[PDB]
């Protein structure tokens, strides 16, 4: 049993949730938060600009150091770095940016990251400003992450399409 309340559950380890990731972030303090970076840590905005604003820009402090001593994150990579006020860590990992012209076969390369961890509190990667279709990244969650995984998907609309669709 974990204090994650009011999720739908979609598979045996996955769940999904109408909310905003920052408020279910400081209710919750979960161990894990999954942030929707790039590979600069650049945490101006979708998810990642709101992480980074609820903790008053320390999150993005810290990212700058890291990027400093060890550079750019892959596409479809992670680093685990503080979670500050919203979660004990924050799981930083870059989904394929369809903006960007990156290839989408790397968002199952992205989610694979979240196995490293039993439990997650997570936004749909690649979805958002990154441009990919939600239901198609929440196919690839479903296929790929095996750990504990609690969905917040911030848009009504689209949460309640994510359910209806869902196969
Ligand atoms: C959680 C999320 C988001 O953008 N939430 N909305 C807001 N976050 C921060 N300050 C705000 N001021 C008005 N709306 C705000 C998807 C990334
Ligand atoms: C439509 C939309 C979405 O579905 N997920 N992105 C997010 N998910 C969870 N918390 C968030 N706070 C800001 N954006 C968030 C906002 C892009």
């Amino acid at each position: 049993v974990n204090s994650f309340s009011g999720y739908l559950k979609l598979t045996d380890n996955v769940y999904i949730k109408n909310a905003d990731i920052v408020e279910e972030a400081k209710k919750v303090k979960p161990t894990v938060v999954v942030n929707a970076a790039n590979v600069y840590l650049k945490h101006g905005g979708g998810v990642a600009g709101a992480l980074n604003k609820a903790t008053n820009n320390a999150m993005q402090v810290e990212s700058d150091d890291y990027i400093a001593t060890n550079g750019p994150l892959k596409v479809g990579g992670s680093c685990v770095l503080s979670g500050h006020n919203l979660a004990k860590h924050c799981l930083h990992v870059v989904g394929p940016n369809v903006n960007k012209g990156e290839d989408i076969q790397l968002l199952k390369s992205a989610y694979e990251n979240f196995n490293q961890h039993e439990v997650l509190l997570a936004p749909l990667l690649s979805a958002g400003i990154f441009g990919a279709d939600p239901i198609h990244s929440l196919r690839v969650c479903v296929d790929t992450v095996r750990t504990n995984v609690y969905l917040a998907v911030f848009d009504k609309n689209l949460y309640d399409k994510l359910v209806s669709s869902f196969l």
